[PDB]
């Protein structure tokens, strides 16, 4: 019983950290296979960061100017190309400690384990989601940038964030492992700024499923509702909609708790309406949305 | 910038863990050197938890009665002695992976990481403190005990938990490394009631100066108060008592922020009389007490 805000075991991650220095700047990398993906920004001064342009800012370097350093045994670069937003600098060994690997794509609303780095060390690790407006609310200062985001899927690393940018306004923006940004934002220390930071409904949902299980049932109402009326009041708090696909989604939590989905939305929308009156749900004050319904079926089951 | 709980990498640890079964009973050891460090209740059948004579239990074990595995390969028992409530299983093989390490038994308020592990498999890893009641809020299902806690100084890892009871309330008992237990809890299955769960005080004051370091201003007010003043508000919402330590251990967080910490303690003094007014500290509608100064000087300025 209890219910914590939970990473996945880092380790798997830990053996694949490097350090990245290019000039000046130092930052963090990957390394899976023979390959260190890293941050293109790696190549720029903070001046650079204004109005860089990365294939005029990337000529002017050679594999001999990326230095790789894996604990304090130095990495031979033999090739890189910058694809996306990421560099990829191929060296001569393959790292020994590769795990099973994919790199996804997530969706907003996902939730993944961040391990904080510097200089190519582990810091910390913590469980994120990403957004709606495609940002993460990380802890991330000056060197954590190549610092990712994974999901471990028994023996299975799938990558799925690595960090870049912090907007003006501290919460967080990064890439996939091909270099793509989540959302609109782009490598350019710049105006951007975050549009509504939604709460994720589902996982809001799952997250009330989780403190029954757990006992915690005091905002268990009455009323059942529909998801359209579920969602005029939804919005109205800026809630992402509620979909079929999420109400399937919550079925195995139904199933196990013996309480309808819609019933559960009921229950949330007086929380919405009435607010805690000083009480807390799993030693929270507000409705929690960094647990989807998969991270609840796993932490109430004991999935290794 | 932005604060998270955090916690260690668990690599080290993983690298640590093991299946202890003993007949029907299968829970998580701490292989250190030829050491399998696990719950002494291992021996126990549910039934035997009730009113359990673990030296009559144990006249009836030999070590071929411990099978300890790590990963898919067999460990030898070549001995094994009962310290306090941990059993000491000495196999013929030295952990291969074992980090530098010391145990600690730490002080309430102290956070620490945990490994929820099952049949010696790591599933997660949360950030935990010892309440001043000597339990912990965890997250454990039945398979979870022997599951650790740790910090890690650079590369000593610093066991000072391993966990082995679920209260009736669903908070969490477990020991140090010598098996004393923390608080005045028995690996017994009986009424042990915890008491009064305090706020950690100087932990909250050391989240208010992450705040303000994080940009979470809003509550600073143009109060100041006295340690005197503050422990008779303190007392009366169940806050531990301020002391001259405290204040000194939060020092560096005033130095670097300019606010004196009987200062810092009059802010939280109006936040524990007039609420958070539906606003929010880092994320949080409460005031967190699961950061300690240490925490907040580390994550601040990203100690590896
Ligand atoms: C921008 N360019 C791109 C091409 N390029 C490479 O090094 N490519 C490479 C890749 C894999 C192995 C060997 C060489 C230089 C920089
Ligand atoms: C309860 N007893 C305690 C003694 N004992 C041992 O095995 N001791 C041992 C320790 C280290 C190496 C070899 C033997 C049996 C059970």
């Amino acid at each position: 019983s209890g219910f914590r805000k939970m990473a996945f075991p880092s380790g798997k991650v830990e053996g694949c950290m490097v350090q990245v220095t290019c000039g000046t700047t130092t930052l963090n990398g990957l390394w899976l296979d023979d390959v260190v993906y890293c941050p293109r920004h790696v190549i720029c001064t903070s001046e650079d960061m204004l109005n860089p342009n990365y294939e005029d800012l990337l000529i002017r370097k050679s594999n001999h100017n990326f230095l790789v350093q894996a604990g304090n045994v130095q990495l031979r670069v033999i090739g890189h190309s910058m694809q996306n937003c990421v560099l990829k600098l191929k060296v001569d060994t393959a790292n020994p400690k590769t795990p099973k690997y994919k790199f996804v794509r997530i969706q907003p609303g996902q939730t993944f384990s961040v391990l904080a780095c510097y200089n190519g060390s582990p810091s910390g690790v913590y469980q994120c989601a990403m957004r709606p407006n495609f940002t993460i609310k990380g802890s991330f200062l000056n060197g954590s940038c190549g610092s990712v985001g994974f999901n471990i899927d028994y023996d299975c690393v799938s990558f799925c964030y690595m960090h870049h940018m912090e907007l003006p306004t501290g919460v967080h923006a990064g890439t996939d492992l091909e270099g793509n940004f989540y959302g609109p934002f782009v490598d350019r220390q710049t105006a951007q700024a975050a549009g509504t930071d939604t709460t994720i409904t589902v996982n809001v949902l799952a997250w009330l499923y989780a403190a029954v299980i757990n006992g915690d049932r005091w905002f268990l109402n009455r009323f059942t509702t529909t998801l359209n009326d579920f969602n005029l009041v939804a919005m109205k708090y800026n809630y992402e909609p509620l979909t079929q696909d999420h109400v399937d989604i919550l079925g195995p939590l139904s199933a196990q708790t013996g309480i309808a989905v819609l019933d559960m939305c009921a229950s949330l929308k007086e929380l919405l309406q009435n607010g805690m009156n000083g009480r807390t749900i799993l030693g929270s004050a507000l409705l929690e949305d960094e647990f989807t319904p998969f991270d609840v079926v796993r932490q109430c089951s004991g999935v290794t």
